[PDB]
């Protein structure tokens, strides 16, 4: 499509039996049955997974100013909200949307998204506990970026992170 593009370091969308999709992160829909997850039957010992949005309009990547975010997590037997949550803004070189935008780590490791030095932490405040259920609202000092992400860690007793929606928004006003 020609609008914002959701992306993730990893996604459970490889197995033909899976219905998880990274594109469900920014579709406006809050159905529990349309989620992104990085669930695996054999999870990595590194609990980290990142998911984010590349800002686009009329098919071209654009810079936006953002100061607010929304997060909607999901949980079930395998997945949950994360134990740790870092907001980051892209500060790397110019880029295009990854071909493997749901699995850049495994399938497009040369993409600049895969280099941690291309992401800068953004301090933030959330309105409630980081848990599955209600939408969580987040504020931060306004930054300019072409892409934002959340660098997350799964819980130790879970096999992945699950999300129903992720949004970034312009400052108040
Ligand atoms: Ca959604």
């Amino acid at each position: 499509e020609n609008s914002n593009q959701a992306f993730a370091s990893a996604t459970n969308d490889i197995d033909k039996n899976s219905h998880d999709r990274v594109d469900y992160l920014n579709d406006g829909d809050h159905s529990e049955n349309r989620r992104w997850t990085n669930w695996s039957p054999t999870p990595s010992s590194n609990p980290e997974v990142s998911a984010g949005v590349i800002f686009r309009e009329n098919g071209k990547i654009v810079e936006r100013t953002v100061a607010q975010a929304k997060l909607h997590f999901f949980a079930d037997s395998g997945t949950d909200a994360p134990s740790k949550l870092v907001l980051e803004r892209y500060v790397g070189p110019g880029f295009e949307v990854p071909t493997y935008y749901s699995n850049y780590q495994a399938y497009e490791s040369g993409h600049p998204f895969n280099n941690p030095e291309n992401w800068e932490a953004v301090p933030y405040r959330a309105d409630k506990d980081i848990a599955a259920g209600d939408e969580i609202n987040v504020t931060f000092k306004a930054v300019k970026a072409k892409a934002m992400r959340w660098r997350m860690e799964r819980k130790a007793d879970k096999s992945g992170v699950a999300m129903i929606e992720m949004t970034f928004l312009a400052p108040s006003e």
